[PDB]
C-alpha cells in the first residue's frame, strides 16, 4: 500500500492551465526556503522550475506513464520527459 511522498519520488505534477508534467518531490537544501505546511517542493523537469505543490496535484510517475508521459508542445516538456526517464535524480543546478 502507498506511503506518504518523500524526496526522490518521481510524479506528473498539475498546475492550472498546464499539462500533466514531469516532475519529483525535491529535498529541501539547508539553509533553503522551506515550503508551507502540507505542501512539498516539486521540481519541474525540463523548465527545472520549482513550486509548491500538496497532494491533490501529485500523480505517482510508475502509475500516470502511459496516460501523461507523450510529448507535448508545451516549452520544456519533452526534456522533461527525457530527464524523468533518463536520469530523474540527477542535480539539473
Ligand atoms: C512547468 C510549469 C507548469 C511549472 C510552473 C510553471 N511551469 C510552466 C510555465 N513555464
Amino acid at each position: 500500500m502507498p506511503h506518504a511522498f518523500k524526496p526522490g519520488d518521481l510524479v506528473f505534477a498539475k498546475m492550472k492551465g498546464y499539462p500533466h508534467w514531469p516532475a519529483r518531490i525535491d529535498d529541501i537544501a539547508d539553509g533553503a526556503v522551506k515550503p508551507p505546511p502540507n505542501k512539498y517542493p516539486i521540481f519541474f523537469f525540463g523548465t527545472h522550475e520549482t513550486a509548491f505543490l500538496g497532494p491533490k496535484d501529485l500523480f505517482p510517475y510508475d502509475k500516470s506513464k502511459d496516460k501523461y508521459g507523450k510529448p507535448n508542445k508545451r516549452k520544456g516538456f519533452n526534456e522533461g520527459l527525457w530527464e524523468i526517464q533518463n536520469n530523474p535524480h540527477a542535480s539539473y543546478s
